[PDB]
């Protein structure tokens, strides 16, 4: 199936990276028009085109837990596991705050503690306003640094449980660099 994690991908927190997202939420995403239309055939280098069109952050909303585009792209990234510097580039980008948010969440889901501290803590300096779609369908306003604070200190963001951070200096592929 085209919804299966790519074959070259390695495990994340000891499991399929897509499994970080609730099963019923994954099923809703797979069924969604956004996944079927915008996410179909999306490769690592193509994600940014869709990420640049994002207009808010969020998880799911409503009595049938409809996923946001933000959440759909997050799962797609979990599925195809982009090379690290793509994620870093999203984070470092200053023109598109939602691209920054998407990279930041993905980094929190997949990175080491060292990764998160290195790449996310500088974003505490970002006070820009962002739209967030809450469980009821409304759009609330928050700041980037608040989203970052939640990534670093909350249990859940965009309706995804944030995995236990790995303290130990750990690499998951042989060809990874050694900072």
């Amino acid at each position: 199936m085209a919804n299966r994690t790519v074959k070259d991908a390695h495990s994340i927190h000891g499991t399929n990276p897509q499994y970080l997202v609730e099963k019923i939420i994954r099923t809703r995403i797979y069924e969604s028009k956004y996944w079927k239309e915008e996410c179909f055939g999306l490769t690592a280098e193509l994600v940014v085109d869709k990420a640049m069109e994002l207009r808010f952050v969020g998880g799911v909303y409503g009595g049938n837990i409809k996923p946001t585009p933000f959440l759909c792209l997050t799962l797609k990234m979990l599925q195809i596991q982009p090379e690290k510097d793509i994620i870093v580039e999203f984070i470092k980008n200053e023109d598109f705050k939602y691209v920054r948010m998407l990279g930041a969440l993905y980094m929190r889901l997949t990175g080491t503690a060292i990764d998160c501290y290195k790449y996310l803590e500088p974003l505490y300096n970002d006070y820009r306003k962002i739209k967030s779609q809450n469980r009821n369908g409304e759009f609330e306003l928050m700041h980037v640094d608040e989203f970052i604070d939640e990534l670093l200190h909350s249990e859940r963001v965009c309706d995804i449980i944030l995995p236990r951070l790995q303290k130990r200096y750990v690499l998951e592929e042989a060809e990874q660099l050694e900072p």
